[PDB]
């Protein structure tokens, strides 16, 4: 049996946030099942940081998120966390009132926010179809996340503050014994006041192990792929590309093109695999939108993005289970709230208010607390 301050299950962008911030305070162990803490939905995103995306409380979380991201602590990383990558948000399907009200909406949170016409957005992305477009509203402040070096940077943080994180560590077991916590994985035990539940989508399953009412999360499969642009194009320097309605997206990456038909299928938790389905749809809408020709896609994935029903993420005590702590319901959002939603989750954890930083931005324990479910 080992001992913790913070027992954390889950070694993802929402575990290793979460444990990043607590290890400043106290012995953090995390318990991951697979041979790497990147295997699921952290090693599987997008990695864009827009502010201008999900609802209000997930814009404040990523707006909270940026000084970490910009300004993080010596030995965190050897390079910027953010490289840049505006946002292009076209309307193709001709709906100015709905164009208007992102644009409005977007310039609220983004002083910076521009409303394109047609020709300035293809100016943009040449391959667009010019006879298809019908005006873009622009985000210079959008940026692309290295996931790797900022997940890394928090597990490495937790092991530098004399924390644990250890993989092929199922949690097989929980169970309340003695005012704490006792978790048997088939490698070990271990015993803390405090359980963080930082699961992805399996957390409502660690809260049946735990016989704790679960919170209704849903599990929604996203399916991506990359592929080849045409010889003659320089497309590295493009934008993040995505349609008014969300049908698709499309953006660089790594010398290729990466698409998506911005799915969001509800499964059960499960080591997800991409359906053709999901991947001839996203080629029909990029080529429906743009002169690119998709040959078979080189590399193929899905990932999963999990919600509760109002799509705004939990971070906060289960009411009447002593000690068990949901951070949870990070949707397709995880990485680019993980330093607000890491430091929140802390603070809250811990019984102390939120940082100011935090509270500029409007983040409170009510807005995140799993409590405001009903029923
Ligand atoms: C295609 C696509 C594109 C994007 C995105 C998703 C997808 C699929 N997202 C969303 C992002 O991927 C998602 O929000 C986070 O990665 C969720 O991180 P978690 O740590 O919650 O889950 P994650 O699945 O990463 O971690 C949970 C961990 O818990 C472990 N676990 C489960 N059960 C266990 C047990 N019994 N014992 C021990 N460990 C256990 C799992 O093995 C897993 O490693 C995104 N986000 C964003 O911010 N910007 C973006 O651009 C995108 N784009």
């Amino acid at each position: 049996m080992i001992e913790a301050d913070y027992l954390v299950i889950g070694a993802g962008i929402a575990g290793a946030s979460t444990g990043y911030w607590l290890s400043a305070h106290g012995r953090v162990v995390v318990l991951e099942r697979e041979a790497q803490p990147g295997y699921h939905s952290t090693g599987r995103s997008a990695a864009h940081y827009t502010v201008a995306y999900g609802t209000p409380q997930v814009r404040a979380l990523t707006a909270a998120s940026r000084a970490f991201f910009d300004n993080p602590p010596a030995g965190f990383c050897e390079h910027p966390l953010l490289s840049p990558r505006p946002e292009m948000v076209v309307d193709f399907s001709d709906d100015p009132e709905e164009l208007r009200r992102q644009y409005e909406s977007g310039k609220a949170l983004v002083p910076q926010m521009r409303l394109l016409d047609a020709e300035q957005a293809c100016s943009i992305v040449p391959v667009l179809r010019r006879d298809k477009v019908f005006g873009a509203t622009y985000d210079p402040t959008g940026a692309d996340i290295d996931t790797d070096a900022l997940h890394q940077g928090y597990l490495r943080g937790i092991r530098r503050n004399q924390g644990q994180v250890l993989c092929n560590h199922e949690a097989l077991e929980i169970r309340r014994v003695d005012g704490a916590w006792e978790v048997r994985c088939d490698a070990g035990s271990y015993r803390a006041a405090v359980l963080v539940n930082a699961a992805g989508a399996w957390c409502d399953a660690i809260a049946g192990l735990a016989g704790v009412r679960p919170l209704g999360l849903q599990p929604k499969r996203r399916s991506a792929f990359i592929f080849a642009p045409p010889p003659g194009i320089d497309c590295h320097d493009w934008p993040m590309l995505v349609s008014l309605d969300e049908s698709f997206f499309l953006k660089p990456d790594a010398g290729m093109l990466l698409g998506s038909p911005a799915n969001a299928d509800p499964v059960e938790a499960h080591d997800v695999q991409p359906e053709q389905l999901d991947i001839a749809t996203g080629m029909y809408l990029i080529e429906e939108a743009t002169t690119l020709t998709i040959r078979r896609p080189e590399h193929t994935w899905a990932g999963l993005r999990s919600f509760v029903a109002d799509g705004d993420l939990v971070a906060g005590y289960a009411a009447n289970a002593e000690g068990f702590f949901w951070v949870a319901a990070q949707g397709g959002y995880g990485i680019q709230t993980s330093a607000a939603m890491g430091e929140a989750s802390a603070a809250l954890i811990r019984h102390q208010p939120l940082p100011a930083h935090l509270r500029e931005h409007g983040l409170d324990e009510a807005m995140l607390s799993p409590r405001r479910l009903s029923p």
